[PDB]
């Protein structure tokens, strides 16, 4: 793909200061991730900067989907459209650890990055849902074994990120 300006991390894991949403418009790629909740319901962080850029169309499928299909597991996926950011979206739900979900849960979620070659992604579970986001990237480069590039919006957390040792 076009993904540029990304600083390598590990083998399979790329890393840069950008909203997702501004990677997914720029790349248009296969599978962007969507940092998802059960009920799919996209209200802010990424999952509503996602739904915006897409004009609420996002939200209008993932509730179709819900209507048929009922919420998604705690360290579950369902793949969607991109719409106008990438052919799929994969929604995934990481634990809200600020809520008493288990943490280990996101090394599940993790997981069903591995069903796709490529992926535009963010940090899971690192916004509100309250977990440490060091260790959340530490998860996703010891469980991703897939090529992943991670968009991180913050530029402070970013700079810690990348100045950190896994
Ligand atoms: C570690 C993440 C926590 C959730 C929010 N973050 C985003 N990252 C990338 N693109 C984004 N678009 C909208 C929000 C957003 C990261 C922090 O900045």
């Amino acid at each position: 793909n076009s993904f540029s300006g990304y600083l390598k991390l590990t083998d399979n894991v790329y890393i840069k200061n950008a909203d997702i949403v501004e990677e997914a418009k720029k790349v248009k790629p296969t599978v962007v991730v969507n940092a998802a909740n059960v009920y799919l319901k996209h209200g802010g962080g990424v999952a509503g900067a996602l739904n915006k850029a897409t004009n609420n169309a996002m939200q209008v499928e993932s509730d179709d989907y819900i209507a048929t299909n009922g919420p998604l597991k705690v360290g579950g996926s369902c793949v969607l459209s991109g719409h106008n950011l990438a052919k799929h979206c994969l929604h995934v739900v990481g634990p809200n650890v600020n809520k008493g979900e288990d943490i280990q849960l996101l090394k599940s979620a993790y997981e069903n990055f591995n069903q796709h070659e490529v992926l535009l992604a963010p940090l899971l579970s690192a916004g509100i849902f309250g977990a440490d986001p060091i260790h959340s990237l530490r998860v996703c480069v010891d469980t991703v074994r897939t090529n992943v590039y991670l968009a991180v919006f913050d530029k402070n957390l970013y700079d810690k990120l990348v100045s950190s040792f896994l």
